[PDB]
């Protein structure tokens, strides 16, 4: 019915097998049961062996040992250094007797992640004769947000319908949920919100007795795979389903209603993760988001729940005429002032950028600006503005640029990753969340290669220091095999895809220029005169948003001095973000030597040629990939090439018609 | 529940009444029954009298006589000249005895229209002491097309939900259908298609036994008011509900299926009007529209049904890059060549313009170009591109410009009205159709004053020679009374509204510049790079579509020599249509003396001020109009003023940003 994605566990040849007679499972918990089953599955499929599962080591048998520190006979030094609950150690016994692999986790979850790491080593064909590994995740929260609706639709879903809901109910099918959990767990994802942040009528009832049994059934599966379950809530629930006259967070009965709702939820799901909130809301009653979030936080506190408060807030009724109002400044101006007013179990979830998941956006100034408030970054795996899984776009490189961005909050070495992993400000709760890119499509992600974005998200969530190169390598090998041509080719495609897509879309960081509504395809003035605050201000002389303090919106001042100065100056501002920070003449000379207008022409003409190359390189792999996936991808790559041509021409023509400046190289621009 | 619109029958004062003791109804048919009931209603409400209904004249009683020629004792000369079946004569007896009013119709329908004319005279307070009237409609078909869907929605409906359907079924309520029929009949409308031309799944079943009983129930009501009922059909019905493998009009079984469908329909509705068709279609199987239409025509022929084939056909996948392809030429190039190949009961329905109901479009070249093919013009009463009933837009003046347009098909005096009334080419069937502007809203049309467009459509349909001035006068008096200030003010508002709306929307006939999808509001580049063939080609130097033969698409050649030459020349082409026919520099000087760019600024700034005046004039009527309607309209006028400001600024800014030319008068243009 559907692909196994990167958990193929392809059968090894006779020269790449392992000899094991037993699996020693020191524990019998539901998680351990899933761990054992997964190990059996991988070893059976890959090695064609079926070790017996036991609870005590057989001194003379080759074994894989699974357990926690408390299960050890002799606690060696390495595992003794473990402090993170989800951390683990994998080491081969150094003695000369039977072969033994020890997978030691700080907790059961640790053993689960350790096993998937062990299986990953096998899929990649690593020598496990002398292993000595210690791994602890950097981010406490490694979450996935689903924008699934209960009618089956998925907001911004380009990979089919929801695998959770249908006909305003839960799918009677749960086997796919189990395989999805296995996939998420394989890359360390430990938290999930199953419903759209835009909570509609039916979804509002997910926190009521009518649907809680079903939610609990889903949570039971995820729990088995070390995944905590969350629900996006409707802030107006007290009114819509509570029978109350208001949703005011300060109203005594409203506060009580939520506390009772929390209690009720925990009776079905004892380890419920908490609420994800997109917010009639607090503003409706003159309350600020601290008051709004803290009320929900107080309801969940007794149960250990968390409130994930999204900071995607802005004036969705902005006047395009007013160049003093800047949507990019909204998030910071709204939350920065509230630092230190939020309850301990509240985590502010902030998008990587201050606008809205554009192909390229500078880093949200909020990161590093709130020392006393937990923060978590939200990235979008589903490609809303990045190709919608029609165009290939491996998002890992972009996410690393964001994660490695130094905010200088506490001087050099204050990278975003250190802000969200909680080390910089000692955040009790923090991490990263990704908007799911899956659907009912057999290949899960619409575009076969988009599977790499989900895999990659998990890898970065676990350890942001991993290189895009090794993440791509791991994914390709596990998904398509180790043929050097296949690996080198697909890895190259993945690693260069984002830049290629940006080349023929929005120029120099200004973003947008997409069709309104569905957001797919070129439309330079699409939202140019809208009330969404997404403008490029292109005219016959130049383009760009002046966000300088000197003459613009003053957005640059939201960054710490080092970055503020870099963007403030027209001479130091990076080319790739120039139009996001400065309004400049088309003739303005970039650091690359190109005028702004010629740069536009260059990347659009050249981006299309690069897209053709992606397709050509893929075609050269025919015969080395099964026919089904070969054609699924070829189909998409062709769709990409044809659409890229539309992006190229629409943008080139628009700017030629406005600037009146011809392409330096005389390439075809339709007048 | 809803307003009576123009059939108010307001109670007259004691000095404006009539003395009648009897109504002589010479016939007992369902139509006559409705006629009598309407007369009783009007006389009771207006005159507070209740004449007894009799079948024989009382020599000594003041009476209103109703009958046809065959019912007359003495057939006078006037009614003796009647030839049209729906014509009638109204004359006061010239003798000195009792007062007698004779309403003589050629057929029952004629008597119905005669009575409504009599009632109209009373509502307007005309002296009926010495009447001598003869009226015969110019257009055989005076039709209304409904874009209602069975789920209750109305495509391009801005006046509420369908009054016909709900929950994929017919409304159990029929009283509103009766009052709607009364309204349509009052203005001579004699035909109606009750469902959307875009026939969806459920609507496709309107031609099956499952829904025919309901359709018949609706048709029974309309029949009583002289209205023939039609259904829009799904050309693919043979496949969707017929169980056949194809819809090919030349497939033997397909032809048979339609003939059987027709027979079945006529068993429920003996006088069924026929099918309205928007067309898997003939093109799908390499057949032309003559073959497509003739197949349906052959099925209806034995029953006297008609096939209304819409010519709204074009490449909905046009390349914006190709300036040689012109959507405006499509309709003519598609149908002109087929003249003389259509069956006698087929009528080609053509929109007033060759594009798509824009605020201003030149006349469709098809009118006058097909001497051997019946034609009917389609106009849009619902204001899709003309304010959507938020902005006031009395469409009658525009329709008269189209109707009075001389095609010169047979030399001077070949106006569009003479083409569609069938007199120019002796068309057996022809006329005019209007896309309904009603909905479930209590005031029927969303905007109270939009009621005038429905009324006006009927009046022009009956007699295109009626002036916009008298049509507006009739409507205002009947709807709001005869206070001279009220009449003069509302009439002025109606008569100037269209020009006002055009002033702040699309300039000089180029059209569009609307938001995509819903089509409401400014968005200059909205469809500029779309595949719909709706482009203005504005750049930093000029704007316009070159449709000349000399250098453009050659669209001008579709008109007869006299009009072709007028539009072909840049010097003779009317300003109001200049950008539809020529691409010109912004500095091009118009006949008005304005440069094209300054004209744009002028009409947009001034159009807003004119809109403010509409509101001001309405406010001055407070106290002379009931509070409910006064405020309903004031609300809309305020909405109009505010939106006009958006139209003004968006368009002015777009062209300033592109042309770089400032407003001559230094008015506020946001940079
Ligand atoms: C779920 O709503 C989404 C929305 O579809 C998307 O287009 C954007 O505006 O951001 C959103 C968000 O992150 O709330
Ligand atoms: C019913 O479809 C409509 C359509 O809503 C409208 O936007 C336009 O394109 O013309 C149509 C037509 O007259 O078929």
């Amino acid at each position: 019915g559907y692909e196994p994605c990167w958990l193929r566990y392809e059968r090894k040849d006779q020269y790449s097998r392992l000899r094991f007679e037993e699996i020693v499972a020191k524990r019998t918990s539901p998680i351990f049961q899933a761990v054992v089953e997964e190990l059996q599955k991988g070893l059976r499929s890959m090695m064609e062996i079926e070790p017996q599962v036991v609870q005590e080591v057989n001194e003379t048998a080759n074994s894989i040992w699974l357990g926690t520190l408390e299960d050890e006979e002799f606690e060696r030094p390495l595992e003794g250094t473990l402090v993170h609950p989800e951390g683990y150690v994998i080491r081969s016994d150094v003695d000369d007797g039977p072969f033994r692999i020890y997978i030691i986790g700080k907790t059961d979850a640790g053993v689960l992640y350790g096993v998937f790491h062990f299986l990953r080593l096998l899929q990649m064909g690593e020598n496990i004769a002398q292993l000595s590994i210690i791994e602890q995740p950097k981010n406490r929260l490694r979450m996935i947000n689903h924008w699934d609706n209960m009618d089956g639709s998925i907001e911004r879903g380009y990979a089919g319908r929801s695998i959770f809901f249908v006909d305003d109910q839960f799918v009677k099918q749960n086997q796919r949920i189990k395989d999805y959990a296995r996939l998420l767990a394989s890359v360390g994802i430990n938290a999930i919100s199953i419903n759209n942040v835009n909570v509609h009528k039916t979804e509002t009832k997910l926190i009521t007795d009518h649907f809680l049994p079903d939610v609990a059934e889903v949570a039971d599966i995820f729990r088995t795979y070390g995944i905590k379950t969350f629900l996006s809530i409707n802030y107006a629930s007290p009114i819509e389903i509570g029978g109350l006259p208001t949703a005011d967070p300060l109203d005594p009965e409203v506060r009580r209603w939520w506390k009772e709702t929390a209690k009720r939820i925990y009776q079905y799901i004892p380890d419920f993760g908490g609420f994800v909130v997109k917010a009639p809301g607090p503003f409706t009653y003159g309350r600020d988001h601290a008051e709004g979030a803290n009320m929900l936080a107080e309801a969940l506190a007794p149960f250990g729940g968390l409130v994930i408060w999204r900071c995607f807030v802005y004036n969705c009724q902005q006047d395009w005429r007013d160049r003093t109002t800047d949507r990019a400044k909204a998030a910071y101006d709204h939350f920065k002032p509230l630092d230190g007013q939020f309850r301990e179990n509240v985590i502010l979830q902030i998008k990587n950028g201050p606008m809205d998941f554009q192909v390229r956006e500078p880093v949200s100034p909020l990161f590093g600006a709130m020392p006393k408030t937990n923060q978590m970054m939200e990235v979008q795996i589903t490609q809303e503005y990045t190709g919608q899984q029609k165009h290939l776009c491996f998002l890992i490189p972009q996410w690393k640029e964001v994660l490695d961005f130094d905010t200088y909050a506490k001087g050099k070495g204050s990278e975003v990753k250190k802000v969200i992993d909680g080390s910089l400000f000692d955040y009790r709760y923090s991490g990263i969340a990704g908007v799911s890119n899956i659907g009912s499509d057999p290949n899960w992600t619409g575009h076969t290669l988009a599977q790499a974005n989900l895999y990659g998200f998990g890898r970065l969530a676990w350890n942001p220091d991993l290189s895009a190169e090794e993440i791509a390598n791991e994914w390709v090998v596990q998904t398509f095999g180790d043929d050097s041509q296949v690996v080198e080719t697909i890895s190259w495609m993945l690693l260069s895809s984002w830049r290629i897509y940006e080349n023929y879309t929005s120029p120099l960081g200004v973003g947008w220029m997409v069709n309104p509504g569905h957001h797919y395809g070129p439309n330079v003035d699409g939202y140019e005169y809208s009330h969404w605050g997404t403008y490029h201000y292109a005219d016959r002389d130049g383009i760009g948003v002046d966000r300088t303090v000197a003459t613009g919106t003053g957005y640059t001042a939201q960054y710490f001095p080092e970055n503020a100065a870099m963007y403030e100056s027209l001479d130091t501002c990076p080319d790739e973000l120039l139009l996001f920070f400065h309004h400049v003449p088309y003739t303005h000379r970039l650091h690359s030597g190109e005028t702004v207008i010629q740069h536009i022409y260059n990347t659009h003409f050249e981006g299309v040629e690069q897209a053709k190359q992606l397709r050509k390189r893929w075609e050269q792999l025919k015969g080395k990939i099964d026919e089904k996936r070969y054609h699924d991808v070829l189909e998409r790559l062709t769709i990409q090439v044809e659409h890229a041509k539309e992006w190229r021409d629409v943008i080139n023509t628009y700017f030629y018609r406005k600037s009146g400046i011809d392409d330096q190289y005389g390439r075809k621009i339709y007048r």
